[PDB]
Order: structure tokens, then C-alpha cells, then sequence
């Protein structure tokens, strides 16, 4: 409601352009007017010429010499429009968010394309945060976000979490810590925000439940905070039931959402994208106009042809495809756990996304079990240390991937695994 | 030298880590090794199979299955190494910097792939700036650097200008402010860096020459700051002799150099590099490696097929054609400008780039006459009030465009634009 206390002054600070209100004036006029106005190199310079792109379950992707031209240029800042469009009617069909027809001083649903959704949320980060800021999140979380954080000064507030993602109690007592009014109240420092990945958290697997999601909501308008919902393995849930967003349910316009197409359509074409209240996203918008100025607009074109010819059922379908893929590795990595790991290692079954979480019995850190002993047995697993903001504190944990490991290869991992776990009790 | 001064507490406190010491050991294991230790999604996921992409002067890119995957795929943050070998053996080519062979913790020469040479431009500002630090450059300047500056709270101090750059004796009784020695000394200010776009500046068309180069170099060994080289025209320089970079002087370490490709190959596929001391590229690195985790694989890949295959010859001959196509264009708006404009306005021929700065006699600000007068006889042109640090100022000034517009085109387009001086006189 207040958008004010969620800028910092350098964001605030940010300007429209300014130029290119002049070349604007163009796309309107007749078709006889003349501009020497704009800042755009000439496309017939540019030595590609087409492009031909074949689908799997989709017809092919062209474009012919004036789509080229169009790909390999300049384009607007937040996406181009088909796939701003396409996208927004996509939130509006997955989550219905209460805020699309709000004033835009109310927080108007408004999204824009980033260059992957890392780019949103440190673009987010950067908006918000001054240090000594409170903020707040649950760990095991995100080794990225925990290093995009880290440089800006804020002090991280762990809120506690289990199989079902962050639990509210936990997050009711840290914010007894101060009262609501308090936040009304800068300088106090109340939280600004409340950070999670909601489904199939990186790296323990777990999600958060509805009912838990509607409490955090709540406990989000008393002490007035910002929940950025960070869901790039929201396409990943092995319940063909999706559970309720927290954009979906964002009465107030406190909730920045970012998406990702990194699991589903590409990693390295780098496009993801941030829905959240129209004065927050105008930020983002204006640091990126500084400094990448827009997603690849051949990328965009790729995604946004892919997407239209789909439709919205070809796109369900193809989500859903990936989800029986990955729920089939999922499969296999249980079997093979459940196979080896024995009384050895506890975990819980992931709820979405492509990390199962193992805790080793036992043993306090498993940085030489696996840095040292499972290396030289060729055998790979990620240490938990990487997921706390501590990353010098012991970590029992170990993140093992089912993205692409087939089940003999998982077989094999998980005996080395066993043996060395038991050598090393 | 002293690398830390330039670098901020935020910057300083990036981290390289925590998890891909685990793709280190990988890929120079055997073959027969497992890893379940990093969180790349399954490629085959992905609906985009092959690409086939036709060049103009040029055989044309395929993306076969396998080389497909690896283009959808996450890649490195700095680069893919085949680009990033390619461009450094290129700046060798062309700069030959005295850095080269420098141990890393002095100036080695290093080179990022950046999304567009304003993202590292932008990540270069932020990894130097502190609120209050003083910053130098010639006004008029391009507006994306400008409002890149402006929240990070630099006092910028202008440095003199004319029809052959920055002026050194402007430059040289600025810094006479300081001794020398007050750079050692953080607490009284001396510039962190002199920013300059060396050839065929935006809006103004002027560059650089050698000999100026030389004293503004001396200049700032003498007063130690750095110098970002901001050199996106520097392929299109009319001369065909080109004038020394600062890069290739560069016998210090205190140079960062930002090229661009948006000019000569794509502006779309945002794909930039940049060049500099390995401390501070480094610095960029890390604050990539946390926003858009790389520029997008499919586009460094088809850049680096494309100049692999041209090869050093062919990149030239490319960047000579292109050459050619816009100094006619410069020839045919300097034509319409001595035609309709003579004894109404004052222009300097433009020495690289696609720009013409104009300024009209007997107007203090053309803002109306552009904005309101020229705007409804359906010609624009951009006003130069934009370029300057206060842009609220008066200016006579316009930038005309000549990348695309036709010799028509720009004849009617110059005709009016008389006519409304003179009937604004
Ligand atoms: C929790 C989380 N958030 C964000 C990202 C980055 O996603 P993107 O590729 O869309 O930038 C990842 C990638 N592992 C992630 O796991
Ligand atoms: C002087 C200058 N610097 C930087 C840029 C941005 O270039 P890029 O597309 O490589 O990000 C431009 C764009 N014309 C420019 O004129
Ligand atoms: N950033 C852009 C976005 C779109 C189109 C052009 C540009 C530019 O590069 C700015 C241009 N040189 C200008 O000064 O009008
Ligand atoms: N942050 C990265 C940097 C480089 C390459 C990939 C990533 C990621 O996508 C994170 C990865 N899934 C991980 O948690 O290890």
C-alpha cells in the first residue's frame, strides 16, 4: 500500500529514458512521417538472415528476412508486447490475481520479461534492500539468493521450516519481535520482506501447503511486508493438483512473483519473468532500461512463437509431460535410496521440482565424505553447506539430482554412497 | 596499483562460491563418473530441436540435436570459452594491450561476455560508486549513461569538449583541484574514473585523437584514476586507419574497455564484452553470476559459429562493408544538411557512428520547434537537452539519425526543418 517504504533512494531515484517518447510519436503517425529521431542501427547490416527451427510436438518455428530483422534489434524493455500479453493472460488464467483491475498506485498486476527470473529477483533485492534491513526466509534456501543477499547488508532472519515448507508459528513468534504498528513505523525496522520458494524448494524438495500459504499471507498484512514468491519449479509439482499461489490469493498487491521457463522450455535462452504491483515492477523495469535494456528479443520471439502456436492446452500438455518425466527420475532416485541408504540417511519424498535432500545419520559434515572419499570413488553429491547463510557451520546434508541420472547410474551412486557412509561411522 | 579503491563494500563482499568446485572436478574426471551434484535441468526436456540459421556472406549455422542442448542449456557466467577465447585473441589483434602477461593481481587483461555492452558499463558503475564520489566526463553524453549515473549519487564534473573530443587542458586544470598525491587518500575525493565514448560519440559524432588520447592517459596515471572506455562505434569509424584505443596504451592496468556488437551484428541478441584489470572484471563477474547468470547460450553461439568461420579476415571485410554502407549514409545527411540548412545551423562532420549534432543558430532551446512545430509537419528529430546531466536546461542542439533513412527521406526531412527555423526565427 505504502510502495514508498519498499524503494530504496538509488531506485527511487530512477528516471523514464528519456529520448524515446520521439520515436513513440512514430508508431502513431501516418505512415508518410519521416523520423530521424531514433537510436536504432540499421537490421540490413546484421549478417543473419533467417532462421528455421523445428519442435518436438509443435510445427517449426521460421523467420522469414523481415521477422529476422525484427529478432536481431532492439526491443522494448519489459518483453515485447505478444509476450507480455501472453503471458499476463496466462497469470491471469493459472492464478486469477485479485489485483489485475486495481488502479495502478494500488498495485496493479503488472509483469514484465526478464533475462531468466534470477535477474527479477536481484533486481527485487536491489529495489528494496538498504542494509541493515530485516528480511526474512527460511533455510535450506537457494545458494544464489543467499549470495545475491549477502553483499547488500541485510540481517537474515531464518524462519522455521519442515516437510510442508515454512511453518507459520515459526515466522508469529520471530515477528513478536515488534508489534504491526512498528511498521508503519520505519527505523524500528520491521521486516520488508519475506522470501521462499513455495514448490519443490532448492535444495530440500519440500513444499508449502495452501493452508500454510494462507497463514504467512496473514501474518504478511499485520506486520506489513513484501512476500516474494520465488517459483521456478512451480511447472515441477508431482500433484497434478497445483496448490494455491501466493499471487493468487495477493488482496493487498504485497506479493512479487517470480516465474521461470529455465526447467520447462530453456535454461540457456534466459527468460523468466516478474508479476508483482505495477509501481514495484515500473523499478525493475527502470534498472534493467540501465543495464541489460532488454531480454533477447530472438529469444522472446522463439518462446513467444512456441507459446502461441501451443496455445495454452499445447503448453499444459507439454507441463505436464516434463512433470511425468521428472516424477519418473523422482521414482528411481526413492528406489535407489530406499535400496542403499538404510537406517543410513533420512529424507523426505520432494514435492515438486529436481533435488531430493538426504541427511546422512551420524555424521556431523559431510564435506569430507564427499569432497574427499566419494570423489575419488567418482561419485558426485552436493554438500548442504552452500544452502545457509552459515556456510561454515557443519551440514549432515547432502543434495542429490534426479534431472537426468539414469537408475543404473543412481544404483551405483547410492551403493558407493552406503559403503562410505558406513566406512566413515 | 590499487585495486580496492575502486571497488565498494558491496562489490568487495561478493563471493565466487559455494557449489561449482563439483563441475570442476567433473569435467577433468574419467568418463565413467557419476555426479547427481549439480542442478542443471534435463535438456531433453526442452521443445526446440534443431536450428538452421543462413548468413549473408556466409555459410550457414546449424544447430544439430546435440549442439542444440548445449544452446538451451546454462553455460557459463564470464562466457562460453570458444567466444571468449575468439574476443581476447581479437583485443590482442587489434589493442595488443601491455597487460597481457601481467600476474592477475596486477592489470592482467581479462574479457567478460556481457548481455549487451551496457550491462557491463552498468556493473562497472555500480562495482565503483559510492554516494558523493566524483566522476568525469564530457557533456553532451550518451542519455543511457546518464540515467545510469544519476541514482548512484556521483557528482559528475564535466570535462570540455570539441570537434576533436575531450579537451586535455580542461581535463588537466580540473584535476590541478588535487595534487597528485591526494589520490592515496580516500577521505578528499579525487576522481574514480573519467568516462568517454572515444569514437563517434552519442549525440555528437566526435572523436578522439591519438595525441589526445596520449595526455588524457598521462592525466590519469598522474591523478590514478581509470578510464572506461565506452567504445561501442568503435567498428564504425569513417577513417579507415582507426585511432589507438585506450586499451592499447594501456600500460598501467587502469583501463575497462565496453565493445559492442549491437552495431555491426545484432543489437537484439544482447551480446557485448568487456575488457579490463582481472580484479575487476572479476568484481562484474560475480555480480552477473547473481542477476542474469550469462548471456544467452544460443546467441553466443551463433556469434561464435559465425566468426569462426569468417574468421579474423572475415570479421574485418564485414565490419569494412558495413563501414561503407554508413558513410554514405553520412555523405547523403551532411548533403541535405549543406543543401536546406546552410547559414541556419552549424555541424561538425561525424568521425564514426550514426549520428549528426546540429545546432541552430538564432533558437536558445529547439525543444518547440522540434517537440510541437516539426513533430505536426510529421518529421522528427531529437532534441538535445537529453545528453546533458541537467536536462532542463535550453538547448539548440539536435541529433538526427542517419542509419536507415533515405536520401528522400532525408531531403524533405532537412527542408522542412528549414522552413520551421526560419519561420521560428
Ligand atoms: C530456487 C531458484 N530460484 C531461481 C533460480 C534461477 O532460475 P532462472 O534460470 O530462471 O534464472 C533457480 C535455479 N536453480 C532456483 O533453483
Ligand atoms: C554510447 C553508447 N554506449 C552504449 C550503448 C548501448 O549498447 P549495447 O547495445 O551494446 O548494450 C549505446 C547504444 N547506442 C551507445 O550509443
Ligand atoms: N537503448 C536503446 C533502446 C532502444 C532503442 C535504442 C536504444 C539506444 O541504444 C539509445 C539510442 N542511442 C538513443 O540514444 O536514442
Ligand atoms: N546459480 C547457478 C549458477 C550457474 C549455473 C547454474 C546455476 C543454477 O541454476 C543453480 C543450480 N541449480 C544450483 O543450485 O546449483
Amino acid at each position: 500500500m505504502n510502495y514508498a517504504r519498499f524503494i530504496t533512494a538509488a531506485s527511487a531515484a530512477r528516471n523514464p529514458s528519456p529520448i524515446r517518447t520521439m520515436t513513440d510519436i512514430l508508431s502513431r503517425g501516418p505512415k508518410s512521417m519521416i523520423s530521424l529521431a531514433g537510436g536504432l542501427p540499421n537490421p540490413n547490416m546484421f549478417p543473419f538472415k533467417t532462421a528455421v527451427i523445428t519442435v518436438e510436438n509443435g510445427k517449426t518455428i521460421q523467420f522469414g528476412e523481415e521477422m529476422m530483422k525484427r529478432a536481431l534489434q532492439y526491443s522494448p524493455s519489459a518483453g515485447i508486447p505478444e509476450l507480455l500479453s501472453w503471458l499476463k493472460q496466462l497469470q491471469i488464467k493459472l492464478h486469477n490475481p485479485p489485483t489485475i483491475h486495481y488502479p495502478p498506485s494500488q498495485g496493479q498486476m503488472d509483469l514484465c520479461v526478464t533475462s531468466g527470473s534470477q535477474q527479477g529477483l536481484c533486481k527485487v533485492f536491489e529495489m528494496i534492500i538498504n542494509p541493515g534491513d530485516n528480511v526474512l526466509l527460511d533455510e535450506p534456501a537457494y545458494s544464489g539468493t543467499l549470495q545475491s543477499l549477502h553483499p547488500l547488508g541485510c540481517n537474515i532472519i531464518n524462519v522455521a521450516s519442515d516437510e510442508s515448507g515454512i511453518v507459520p508459528d515459526s515466522l508469529r513468534d520471530i515477528l513478536s519481535r515488534w508489534k504491526p504498528e512498528d511498521a508503519k513505523n520505519p527505523q524500528k525496522n520491521t521486516p520488508k520482506f519475506l522470501y521462499t520458494v513455495p514448490n519443490g524448494n532448492n535444495p530440500t524438495g519440500n513444499s508449502l501447503t495452501s493452508e500454510r500459504k494462507k497463514e504467512i499471507y496473514e501474518l504478511a498484512r499485520k506486520y506489513d511486508f513484501l512476500i516474494i514468491e520465488d517459483d521456478p519449479y512451480y511447472f515441477l509439482q508431482f500433484n497434478k493438483f497445483r496448490v494455491p499461489t501466493f499471487l493468487s490469493m495477493d488482496v493487498d498487491g504485497r506479493v512479487i512473483r517470480a516465474d521461470s521457463f529455465s526447467k520447462i522450455i530453456s535454461s540457456g535462452l534466459r527468460i523468466g519473468f516478474l508479476t508483482g504491483p505495477k509501481p514495484l515492477i515500473e523499478r525493475v523495469i527502470l534498472h534493467i532500461q540501465v543495464s541489460t535494456l532488454h531480454p533477447s528479443t530472438f529469444n522472446q520471439l522463439m518462446i513467444s512463437q512456441l507459446l502461441h502456436e501451443w496455445g495454452e492446452e499445447g503448453f499444459m500438455a507439454h507441463v505436464d509431460r516434463v512433470i511425468d518425466f521428472y516424477s519418473n527420475q523422482k521414482d528411481a532416485i526413492l528406489a535407489a535410496a530406499d535400496k542403499w541408504l538404510t537406517g543410513l540417511a533420512e529424507w523426505h519424498v520432494p514435492a515438486a521440482g529436481m533435488f531430493l535432500w538426504i541427511k546422512v545419520k551420524g555424521i556431523n559434515d559431510v564435506k569430507e565424505l564427499i569432497e574427499e572419499k566419494a570423489v575419488k570413488m567418482g561419485v558426485l553429491m552436493l554438500p548442504g553447506n552452500a544452502f545457509y547463510v552459515d556456510s561454515s557451520a557443519p551440514s549432515p546434508y547432502l543434495r542429490a539430482s534426479f534431472s537426468s541420472a539414469s537408475p543404473e547410474q543412481m544404483d551405483v551412486a547410492f551403493q558407493v554412497l552406503a559403503q562410505l557412509i558406513k566406512e566413515s561411522l
